[PDB]
């Protein structure tokens, strides 16, 4: 009988999935902080981590990196749709799509993270068809002896690409696998509680994800370096914005009150690129614009979210930015399976109510009286 | 902090669409009762009141069904991927592919009335050329002279119906159209609340109303029925179905703790279906089912619900089992998008939390160590 529109503060499940510190600007992945994974682990170390509540032995990763690689390839169909689609559609539409023509043509039973597995090795396929379709480059198909990042880049360049490049792709997409509760980990959920399948699942996620208040999924911030141009012109840019009350693009958070510990690692993590002379300014740029934004909106908690670095990073790396939020979703897909796996231990309908404003037993007015 | 599992009795919009009242059995639309509704309404009048918010005039009915009318077809990109799928493929799948492809081929931005509109126009036709193909017969374009359910026979029949038919499809129609917050409006809700768009929203409906404990359960009472094989086995099966702890499938219900109006309504108009041997076997077994089901579970608010006569409806009228949710999405469409348009008047956000129940601060072991 209280509403509780957009669900402030409403505990929809219990997890042990990850841990958000807001106050403190931490976050834990089973228990595992981000910054030592970001330090010591990889891409399907974590997937291992997220899926089997474990660190894997040697053998057990061994086997686990294989069984991945060997999941990339697509359908003729969807690779067709993607071409056919690649150059006038959203890239979210095109992902939304293929992989709902992925779950449709998968007639297996059960195995929910098998059918995780194949959707995490071909999405990286789905969306480096797209981007070298945009630039009428040929498919590159995926190289199973390649792990998943050093893939990703392959995929895109056509060349196999530096370890550097690689590390820092893998990090990246590490950060992104998970991040407890928001709107497109409920859709998933509400989709899940229906003992609906995995993919309708993760098409509901990407659906979700899509939406430009999600938060993290989006080149926002990327645009705005791009538009300020020169490392020089930032304070003036800055001016512009503030004084006629727009936003900062990449900062602000509904949770965390400090830096986003994943905007941390990725400033760190960045500085290991190799940067043509377009990216090395494009960075001074985000550091001078992170530099004003702290001393400004710090007070009031507003701090740079993922959401600063993350498009930057991915555009050093050679990705289209508008292909980003299917890279968030690349990742994110771990983390939605995840926390479907988990719920359906103890499966419970999302069913919500309304409250309702209106006369009831209104008479039927015939058409020829109204 | 409580864990609100399930959102039981949790409100999260204010609403003036639709009124269930959970305990008398009575439902409304905009304030008018499903039973006059059923009584004297039509399917475009009734979509016209859900989108429009008041019951049309004679003019505003006559070219909002022309409007309709005119917007049946499908891409022949839609119909050729239609085709390929319809012999294997799970046909919510497909329906949940084809909105996927509509969406993306639409980019024109806003009127969201006028994709919905397009959306509950064409679904028919797409999932007749689903039926028309499993069946090995040729495709049977829609007749814009028709109107809508007369049309949606007409389409899987190859012959115009008799008004009797159509009234009966056409109040089974009307009786689906919306319903509140159930799961898979709020999953259309979590997707339209990141400001996605309605194509993205009506995909996510989809992928919820797919499962057994949702939309699912049409096709799966039906199923119920015909194991049951037998009137004179109904009551064994039924005791040991509860002996065993195992759901009378089309029973219950969230909010209503009596019978459901629209089982009701379905129940009176199905008298007046012609019935061969094989329905009328079937509707013994049903109506056997339900006097058992009341006597038994309904002592704790447990009666039959829209699922337990819907599909036995539709098979009777010549539609395939598994078609049952798809054609429950041809109406729930309208009340999805218009609970969508409602919703955005005054955005917000849906991002709940989660509690955490894990673990926290664990040392990073490398794996030569594990």
């Amino acid at each position: 009988m209280e509403l509780r529109k957009g669900l402030e503060d409403i505990a929809i499940k219990e997890t042990s999935i990850t841990y958000i510190d807001g106050e403190l600007g931490r976050l834990y992945y089973r228990g595992y902080s981000i910054f030592d994974l970001a330090s010591f682990s990889n891409f399907e170390e974590v997937a291992y981590l997220l899926w089997y509540g474990k660190l894997p032995t040697r053998h057990e990763l061994d086997d686990f990196k294989s069984r991945l690689a060997e999941e990339r390839s697509i359908s003729e169909d969807i690779s067709t749709f993607v071409k056919r689609t690649a150059k006038f559609g959203n890239p979210m539409d095109i992902l939304r799509t293929t992989v709902s023509m992925m779950g449709l043509e998968d007639r297996s039973e059960g195995d929910l993270i098998g059918k995780a597995i194949k959707m995490t090795a071909k999405i990286p396929t789905i969306i480096s068809l797209i981007q070298r379709t945009r630039r009428n480059q040929e498919f590159v198909e995926p190289d199973p002896s390649l792990s998943h990042s050093e893939n990703f880049l392959y995929m895109i360049r056509g060349e196999r690409p530096s370890p550097s490049d690689t590390r820092v792709l893998d990090v990246s997409l590490m950060l992104h696998m998970d991040h407890e509760m928001n709107a497109s980990t409920m859709a998933c959920l509400v989709v899940a509680s229906t003992l609906s399948d995995i993919y309708s699942s993760v098409v509901a996620g990407i659906s979700a994800l899509k939406g430009p208040l999600h938060g993290g999924a989006n080149s926002e911030a990327l645009k705005q370096f791009m538009e300020i141009e020169t490392p020089d012109n930032v304070e003036k840019y800055v001016m512009n914005k503030l004084s006629s009350g727009q936003r900062l693009m990449g900062f602000g958070h509904r949770i965390y009150k400090t830096m986003d510990p994943r905007a941390k690692i990725l400033k760190e993590y960045a500085n290991q690129l190799s940067k043509n002379e377009e990216i090395k300014r494009l960075f001074e740029i985000a550091n001078r614009v992170e530099e004003i934004g702290i001393k400004i909106l710090g007070k009031r908690g507003i701090y740079p979210n993922v959401d600063f670095y993350s498009g930057l990073v991915f555009y050093a790396m050679g990705f289209d930015p508008d292909l980003f939020p299917t890279i968030f979703a690349s990742a994110r897909v771990i983390g939605w399976t995840a926390h479907v796996d988990e719920y359906l231990k103890d499966n419970k309908l999302i069913r919500p109510k309304a409250i309702y404003v209106g006369d009831l037993g209104k008479r039927y007015v015939p058409i020829e009286e109204r």
